[PDB]
């Protein structure tokens, strides 16, 4: 599959080739090393590239503007403050068939990041040994491929992503354990985005373009209306953003922000406001 390559924007576990079950943690304010995979916040990371280095900046969920940092000139590994500083950037290269990632530093490309016995972090020149080799796989990809899910607006507690009664429209509406509020996510390798699909009529969240702008259940197409990137909200961990792929930077979104059942949800401009914002949990 193509769901964990080293997409822009995405949210990543770090977890050393030799353990999939240990993850980069971010452990204080400033100290990061491998530990047991927990999934809060402080183990999520997201890929911020810069076309211009042709590297990336590696930053935690949990803290505002906490970046990947080598601790020139020592051989240490923080977590700090986002300065756009060249220790802060890392060229991530990966090993088609293995599925590996070196994680070089962009300042001194000779250094690459590397995982101790103890499991904690540092520097070092590259030797063959597996102890500099990563494998990076999306949070969301992980957590949510496969699932029966429902989405609920971040405006209200209780209004959930709902197709209607008798009608291929997609509303708001308070949960009643429906099949019409119930989302089957899947992951499709040739968009590299999901569809959506209502366990009540078996098709898809698709945007139907006019002046409307409505989102409905429609026939399985190709066409990319109907499908969707799920990433997280900027600095939440918590909360999704889903854009549609027909035009990526329009999104899901909760029409004029009402929270009334049945108020249409339609695809409009980014904003990241709260009615752009959804949860999505596992039946
Ligand atoms: C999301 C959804 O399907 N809402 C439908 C509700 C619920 O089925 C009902 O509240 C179950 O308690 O019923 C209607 O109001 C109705 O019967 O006229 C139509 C509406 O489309
Ligand atoms: C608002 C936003 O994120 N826009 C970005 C989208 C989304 O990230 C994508 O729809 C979700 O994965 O990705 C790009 O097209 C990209 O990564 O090349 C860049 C664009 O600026």
């Amino acid at each position: 599959t193509n769901a964990n390559d080293l997409r822009n924007n995405e949210v990543f576990f770090i977890s050393p080739s030799n353990n999939t079950n240990k993850v980069l943690d971010k452990i204080s304010q400033s100290e990061v090393k491998l530990w047991n995979k927990l999934s809060g916040a402080n183990q999520k990371w997201r890929l911020i590239y810069d076309t211009n280095k042709q590297a990336y900046k590696i930053k935690v969920m949990d803290n505002t503007s906490l970046i990947l940092t080598w601790n020139a000139p020592l051989s240490s590994v923080s977590v700090k403050t986002d300065t756009n500083g060249d220790n802060q950037y890392w060229y991530l290269l990966q090993n088609y068939i293995s599925r590996n990632v070196i994680i070089r530093n962009y300042m001194n490309p000779n250094l690459v990041l590397q995982y101790n016995i103890d499991d904690t972090l540092m520097v070092s020149t590259q030797t063959s040994s597996s102890n500099q080799f990563f494998k990076f796989s999306n949070c969301i990809y992980e957590a949510l491929n496969n699932r029966n899910c429902k989405l609920q607006t971040q405006l209200n507690s209780d209004r959930f992503l709902s197709k209607n009664l008798n009608s291929q429209i997609i509303v708001l509406w308070q949960w009643f354990d429906s099949s019409r509020q119930k989302w089957i996510i899947e992951y499709n390798e040739t968009k590299s985005a999901y569809t959506l699909k209502c366990q009540e009529n078996n098709r898809y969240l698709t945007w139907i373009q006019n002046s409307n702008n409505y989102v409905e259940t429609y026939q399985s197409t190709d066409s990319l209306i109907q499908y969707w990137n799920i990433n997280y909200l900027d600095n939440d961990a918590s909360k999704y953003i889903l854009y549609n792929l027909q035009d990526t930077n329009r999104v899901l979104d909760v029409y004029n922000s009402q929270i009334a059942n049945g108020t249409h949800v339609i695809v409009d401009s980014y904003h990241g406001n709260t009615n752009q914002q959804w949860i999505i949990n596992l039946i």
